[PDB]
């Protein structure tokens, strides 16, 4: 599914990512925007042979199992294909462990390079309240 901006902010809020580990909702929406363009089905291979999956481009190296990534830790105890669902529950549950692993949202290099430092609340503008 390709999420609308406000629609994904809604889902993310309801699934508890707003202020999760100190990161406001605009931060999570901005990172989904530049990781996946709000598309749950987005998959992108990395140069180390692991692949990134879904709305927040969660890596098969540490977090989810895809079978084709030697060394895979699968710390979210999940198949990577489950991160591609219409319902973002699993991607958010896994994201909560990644933001907590020590480097915050710097784990998302798209968030670190684009979003971090910027006006991220622009990403929840006009959205219902």
């Amino acid at each position: 599914k390709v999420f609308g901006r406000c629609e994904l902010a809604a889902a993310m809020k309801r699934h508890g990512l707003d202020n999760y580990r100190g990161y406001s909702l605009g931060n999570w929406v901005c990172a989904a925007k530049f990781e996946s363009n709000f598309n749950t089905q987005a998959t992108n291979r990395n140069t180390d042979g692991s692949t990134d999956y879904g709305i927040l481009q969660i890596n098969s190296r540490w977090w989810c199992n895809d079978g084709r990534t030697p060394g895979s830790r699968n710390l979210c105890n999940i198949p990577c294909s489950a991160l591609l669902s219409s319902d973002i529950t699993a991607s958010v549950n896994c994201a909560k462990k990644i933001v907590s692993d020590g480097n915050g949202m710097n784990a998302w290099v798209a968030w670190r390079n684009r979003c971090k430092g910027t006006d991220v609340q622009a990403w929840i503008r006009g959205c219902r309240l």
